[PDB]
C-alpha cells in the first residue's frame, strides 16, 4: 500500500531530481515527494 | 487541483460503475472512490 | 473529487510550467491554473 | 462563454443519452450534463 | 449556459493555438474561439 | 455555410427521424434541427 | 455537371424509396432527390 | 441549415486550409469552399 | 457499359423484369436490381 | 439526377486527386471524371 | 513513499486482479500484492 | 532477485554505481544500482 | 406496453401495416406494425 | 426469439445480466439481458 | 433466451427476405433462419 | 467455418480471460467459450 | 471453435457474397471461404 | 507462404509478451504464436 | 514459422486490392503481398 | 534499403537495448535485431 | 540497415505516393525515396 | 555536426510544406528550412 | 533579433545548473549557455 | 545544407548524453551523433 499523492501546488519548475520536489511538498504538510516518470511533475505524498 | 488519490486495496475487479468502487473505498476510511479512464482501476480519493 | 475546469482564453502558448498558466487563470477570476497532460493546454480551476 | 465542467459523482452507470446524465448533474446544483463521446462519462457543466 | 458553434470562415490556417482562433473569431461577431483537438479546426462559439 | 448549432437538451432518446428533433428545438428556441450521422444526437440549428 | 446537394428540411420519415424523397424535395424548390447509400437520408439536387 | 454544396473541379490537390479551396471555388461562380473532414476535398458551398 | 440509377421506379427492386420495363421507358435498353439496396439500376451503352 | 457512369479505360493507375481523372476521362469521349471515395476508381460521367 | 519490491515466484499466470496475485505473495512471506500497470505483472510488497 | 526501492537519500543523478551505492548502505540496504533510463538510484536488499 | 416479436410467417417487405396485421393475428397475436429502417414485420401482443 | 419487452422497474443502466434478469422475473418474465447498445434492460418470456 | 446460432454456408446471395434463408438453413438441418440487420447474412437458428 | 454459439446465460461478470467463461460454459452443457472482441460478452459455443 | 483461416490470394475484387469466394477458397486448397465483415476482403478456412 | 491463423483456445490471460503465447500454441500443436497489437489475444499460426 | 516482411520498392500506388500488390511483390522475387490496414501500404512477404 | 524483418521467437521480454535484441537474432540466423519503438518489440532483420 | 536518409528539398506537397517524391530525390543526387507514415513527409535515402 | 535553428522572421503563415519556409530561410542568409513537426513553425538552419 | 540555438558538443554529463553549460557554450565561440527544460541538454545560444 | 541521420548499429546502452553516442558514431565512419528526443537512441550523422 503506497502513500496518497497530489500534484504539487507551489512547485515552479520541471521535475528532474527528488531533493527539491520534496522541499516544496513538506511545505504542503506532505511526508515526501518524488517526480513522475514521463510528464517531470512534482507529486506529493503522505499517509493515507 | 484535486484532493488526495490512492488506488484501492480491496476492490477486487474492474471499476466500471461508481457506486461499487464508492463503496469499497468508503471501507478503506476515503470519501470518495472513481474509475480510471483506462485501465478502469478504483482510485480511492479523500481530503489532504 | 475536482475542482471545476476550464480552458483559459488569454494563456498565449504552450503549457510547460505551471507559474505562466496559474497567473493567466488567476487573472480570468479563477484560482488555480494546471497544464494538460498531452495536449499541454493551461486548464483554469475554481472550486465549484 | 464556456462552462466550468466537472465529472459527476452521483452518475452510477455508462452516460448513453443526455437525460440521465442531466438528472445526476441538476440534482448536484449543477445545470447541465453531458455525455462524453468515448469513454461514455457523465461529465456536469454549470456556468462560472 | 452551453454556447453553439459554427465554424470560422476566416480562419486561414491550422489551429494550434488558441489565441490566434479566439481573435479570427471576436472579428466575425463571436464571443470566442478554441481549436478542435483531432483537424486542428478554428470554432467560434456564443451565448445562442 | 452554416448556422450555429448545438446539442439539444430536452430531447428524450435517440434521433431516428427529423421532426421529433426539430420539434424539440423550435421549443428551446431554435429554427431546426437534424439527427448527428453517428451518435444519432439531436443537434439544434438557429441564424448565427 | 454534378448537381449541387443539400439534405431535405421537409422529409419526415426515413428514405426508403426514391419517389417519395423525390416529391419532397420538389416543394423545396429542388429538381430531382434520393435516399443516402448508408445513413438513409433524403438528399435534394438541383442543377448548378 | 446548409448551402447546396458541390466538389470543387479545378482545385489541385488536398485540402488542407480554407482559403485556397475558397479561392478556387469562387472562380466556379461560388461563395465559399471548405475542407472535406475525413477525404479532404475542396467542396464548394453557396446559397441555393 | 454506362450505369443509372432509376427515376421513374416505385418502389423496392426485387425482380428484373419490373425494372426492365421502367428503364426502357427511360430510353434505356436494360434495368436491373442492386444486390443490396434493391435499386432500379438502368443502364445503357 | 446523376449521369451516366462508367470506369475509365485509359487511366489504369489509382485517382487520387480529380484533375488527372477528369483529363484522361474526357480523352474517352467524356464530358467529367471523378474519383470513388473508397476503391479511388476514376469513374467517367457524361449525359 | 513505497515498500520493498519484487517479482512473485508462484504466480503463473498474467495479473489482472489484485486479490489472486495479493494471495500469491501473502503465502510468499509478504504483505501485499498489485499488478503492475503495462506488463500486468504480480509486485508482492513488503516494509523495507 | 533482492527487495527493491528507490533511494530516499541519493541527492543528484545516478551516473556511476559507487555513490548510489554507498547511500543505500546507509538507508539499511545491502547494494544499489543506478536505474537504465531516469538515472535513479535503486537500492536492493535481500528479502 | 406490449411484448414483441418479429413475425415468423410473413413473406416479404412490411410495405404497409394491414398484411403485417392479419399475419400477426394468425400466429396468436393481437397487432404487428413495419419496423422504421429494415420495414420488418414485428408482432405485439400483451404480456 | 421469445417475446420481449423493456424492464419498467429497472432503475439504472443495464451493464451485467444478473441484476436484469432479477428484476425481469420480479415483472413476471422469465429471463433478462441487456441491449448491446444502449444497455437497456430487455426481459424477456415465451410467447 | 436465444437459441444456438450459425451463419449459413449455402445461402448464395444477400439475405433480403427471411423465407429464402429459412429454407436454406433447414437443409442444413436447422429449424429456422433470419437475416442479419446490419451485413444482411443468413444466420441459421436451432435449439441448443 | 465457426461451431453454434449463444451468449452465455450464467455468467455473472465480464469477460476478460478464456478459463472463467469457458467452465460457465461447459458448465451450461457447452464445450467452449470465449470473450467477444468489444463487448466483452461470454459467448458460449458446442459443435452443432 | 473455429477453423484455420488466412486470406485468399487469388480473390480478384471485394467480397460482396459467399460463393464467389467460397469458388476462389476451394480451389486455393481449402473448404470453404466467407467475406470479412468491414474490410470486404475473401478469407479461406480449413480445419486445422 | 503466410501461415493459417486461429485464436488460442488455452491461452489464459492477456497477451502482452510472446513467449507466454508462444508456449501455449506450441501445445496447441501449432508452430508459432503472437499477441494482437490492440486487443492483445494470443493467436496461433501454422502452415496451411 | 511466420515469413520475412518488407515494403514494396515497385508499387506505384496505394493498396486497395491484394491482387495488385501481390503481383508487385512476385516481381521482386517475393512469395506473397498484402495491403496494410490503415495507410494502405503494398507489404512483401518472404520465407526467411 | 530496408532489410526483411520479422520479430524474434525467442527474445524473452522487453526490448529496451538493442546488443540483447541483436544476439538473439543473429542466433535465429539473421544478422542484426533492434527494438519496436512503440511495443518495445525485438524485430530481426536480414538481406531478404 | 535504414539507408542514410534527409527530407527531400525540393517535394512541393504532401507525400501520397511513392513515385513522385522517388523521382525528386533522384534528381537530388539519392538512391531512392519513400514516404512518411504520419506527416506524409518526402524521405530522401541512399547507401551510408 | 549539427547546425543551429532559430525560427524564421519572415514566413508569414503556417509550415505545411518545407520548400516554402527552405525559400524564406535563405533569404535570411540561412542554408536550409524546414516545418516543425507539431506547431507548423518554419524554423530556419545554418552552419553555426 | 532571436538568437540562434544548438545543442553543446563538449557538455560531458547531465545539466542541473546553468553555470556549467554556459562555461562549455563559451568555449564553443558562444555566448551564453542555457540548459533546456525536460531533456536537460546543455543548449548554445549565440546571435545569428 | 543538413546532413543524413541514420541510428548506430553499436551503441550498447541507452542515449543519455551526447559524447558517448558521438564515439559510437565516429567509430562507424559518421561525423557526428546525438541522441533522440523521446525514445533516446543514439542517432549517427554525416554529411550526405
Ligand atoms: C506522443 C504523445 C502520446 C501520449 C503519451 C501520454 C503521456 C503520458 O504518458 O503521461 C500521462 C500520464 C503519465 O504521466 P507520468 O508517467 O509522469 O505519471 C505517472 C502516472 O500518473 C501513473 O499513473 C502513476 O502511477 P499510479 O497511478 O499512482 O499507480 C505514477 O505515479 P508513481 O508510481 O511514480 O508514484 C506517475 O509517475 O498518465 C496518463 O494520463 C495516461 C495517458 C493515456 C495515454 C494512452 C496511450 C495509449
Ligand atoms: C492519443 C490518443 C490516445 C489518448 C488516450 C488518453 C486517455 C485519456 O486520458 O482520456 C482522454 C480520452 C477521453 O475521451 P472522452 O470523449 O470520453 O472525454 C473527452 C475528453 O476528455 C476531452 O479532452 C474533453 O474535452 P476538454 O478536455 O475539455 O478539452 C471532452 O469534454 P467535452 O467535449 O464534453 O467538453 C470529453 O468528452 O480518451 C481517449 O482519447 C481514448 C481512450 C483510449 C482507450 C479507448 C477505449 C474505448
Ligand atoms: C478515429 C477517431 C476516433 C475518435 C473520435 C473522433 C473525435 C470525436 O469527437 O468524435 C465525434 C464523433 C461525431 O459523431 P456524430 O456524427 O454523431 O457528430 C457529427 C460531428 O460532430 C461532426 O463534426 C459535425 O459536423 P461539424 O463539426 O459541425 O462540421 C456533424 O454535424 P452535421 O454535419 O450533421 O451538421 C455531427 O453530426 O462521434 C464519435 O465518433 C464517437 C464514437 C465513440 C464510440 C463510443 C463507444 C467507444
Ligand atoms: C473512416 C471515415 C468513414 C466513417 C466516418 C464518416 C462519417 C461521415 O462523414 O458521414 C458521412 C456518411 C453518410 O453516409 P450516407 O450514405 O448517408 O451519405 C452519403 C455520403 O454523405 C457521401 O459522402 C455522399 O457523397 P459526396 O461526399 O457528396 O461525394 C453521398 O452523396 P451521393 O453521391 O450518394 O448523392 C451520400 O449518399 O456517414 C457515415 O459514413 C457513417 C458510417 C458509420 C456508421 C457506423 C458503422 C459502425
Ligand atoms: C470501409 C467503410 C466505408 C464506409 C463509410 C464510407 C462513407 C462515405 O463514403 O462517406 C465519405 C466519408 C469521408 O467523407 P468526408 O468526411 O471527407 O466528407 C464529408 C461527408 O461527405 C459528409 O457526408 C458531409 O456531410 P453531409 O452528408 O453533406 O451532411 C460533409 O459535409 P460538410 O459537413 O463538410 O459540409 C463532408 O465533409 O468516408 C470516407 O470516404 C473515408 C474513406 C476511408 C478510407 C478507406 C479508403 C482508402
Ligand atoms: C502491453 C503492451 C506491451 C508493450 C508495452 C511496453 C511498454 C512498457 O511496458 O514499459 C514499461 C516497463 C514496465 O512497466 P510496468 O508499468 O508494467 O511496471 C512498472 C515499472 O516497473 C515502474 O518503474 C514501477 O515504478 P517504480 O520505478 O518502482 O517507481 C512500477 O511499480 P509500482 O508503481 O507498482 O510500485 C511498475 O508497475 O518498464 C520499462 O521502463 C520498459 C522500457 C519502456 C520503453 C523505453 C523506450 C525508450
Ligand atoms: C451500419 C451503419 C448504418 C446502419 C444501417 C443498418 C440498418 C439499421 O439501421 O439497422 C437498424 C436495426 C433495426 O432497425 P428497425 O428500424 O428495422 O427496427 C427498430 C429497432 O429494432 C429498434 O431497436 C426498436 O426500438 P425499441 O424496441 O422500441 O426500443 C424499434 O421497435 P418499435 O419502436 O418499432 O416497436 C424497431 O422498429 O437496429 C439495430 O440493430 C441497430 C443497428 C445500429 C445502427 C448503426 C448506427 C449508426
Ligand atoms: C452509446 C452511444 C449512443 C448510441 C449510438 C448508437 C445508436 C444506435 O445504434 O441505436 C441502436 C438502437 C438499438 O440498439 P440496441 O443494441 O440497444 O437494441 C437492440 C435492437 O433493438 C435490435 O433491434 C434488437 O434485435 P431485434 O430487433 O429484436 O431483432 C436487439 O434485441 P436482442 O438481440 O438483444 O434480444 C436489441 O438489443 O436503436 C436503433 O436501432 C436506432 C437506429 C440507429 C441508426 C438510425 C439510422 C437512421
Ligand atoms: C467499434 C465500432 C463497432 C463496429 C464493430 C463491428 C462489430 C462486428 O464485428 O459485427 C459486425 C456488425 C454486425 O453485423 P450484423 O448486424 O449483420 O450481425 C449482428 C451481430 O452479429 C450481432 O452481434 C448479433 O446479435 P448477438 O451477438 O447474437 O447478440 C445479431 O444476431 P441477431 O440478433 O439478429 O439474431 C446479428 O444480426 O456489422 C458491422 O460490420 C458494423 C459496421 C462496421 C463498419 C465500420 C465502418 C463503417
Ligand atoms: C474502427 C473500426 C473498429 C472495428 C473493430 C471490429 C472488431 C475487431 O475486429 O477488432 C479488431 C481490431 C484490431 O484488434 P487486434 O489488433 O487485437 O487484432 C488484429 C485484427 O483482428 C486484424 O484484423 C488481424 O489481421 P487480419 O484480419 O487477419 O488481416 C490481426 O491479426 P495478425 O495480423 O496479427 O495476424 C489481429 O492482430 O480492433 C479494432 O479495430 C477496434 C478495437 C479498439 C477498441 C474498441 C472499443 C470501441
Ligand atoms: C491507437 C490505435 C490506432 C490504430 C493503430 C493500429 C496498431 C498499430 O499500428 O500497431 C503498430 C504500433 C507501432 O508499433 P511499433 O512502433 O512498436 O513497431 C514499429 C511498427 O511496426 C512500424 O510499422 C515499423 O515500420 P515499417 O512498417 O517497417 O515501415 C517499425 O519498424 P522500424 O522503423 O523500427 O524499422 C516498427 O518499429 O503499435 C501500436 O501503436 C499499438 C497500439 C495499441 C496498444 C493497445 C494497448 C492496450
Ligand atoms: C505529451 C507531451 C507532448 C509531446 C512533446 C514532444 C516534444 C518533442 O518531441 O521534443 C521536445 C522535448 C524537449 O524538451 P526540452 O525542454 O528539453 O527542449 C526544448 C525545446 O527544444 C523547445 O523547442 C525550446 O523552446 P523554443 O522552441 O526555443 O521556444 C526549449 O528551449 P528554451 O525555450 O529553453 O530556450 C527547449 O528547452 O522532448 C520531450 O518532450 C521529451 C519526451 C518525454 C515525454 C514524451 C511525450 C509523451
Ligand atoms: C502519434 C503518436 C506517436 C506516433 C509515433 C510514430 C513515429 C515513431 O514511431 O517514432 C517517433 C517517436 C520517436 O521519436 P525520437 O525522439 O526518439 O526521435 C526523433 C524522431 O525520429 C524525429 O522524427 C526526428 O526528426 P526527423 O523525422 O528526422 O525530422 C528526430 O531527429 P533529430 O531532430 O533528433 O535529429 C529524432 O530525434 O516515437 C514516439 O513518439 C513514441 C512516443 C509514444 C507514442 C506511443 C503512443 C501509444
Amino acid at each position: 500500500a503506497k502513500d496518497c499523492k497530489r500534484e504539487s501546488n507551489t512547485f515552479p519548475g520541471i521535475c528532474i531530481t527528488k531533493p527539491p520536489c520534496r522541499k516544496a511538498c513538506i511545505r504542503e504538510k506532505f511526508t515526501d515527494g518524488h517526480c513522475s516518470k514521463i510528464l517531470r511533475r512534482c507529486l506529493c505524498t503522505k499517509p493515507c
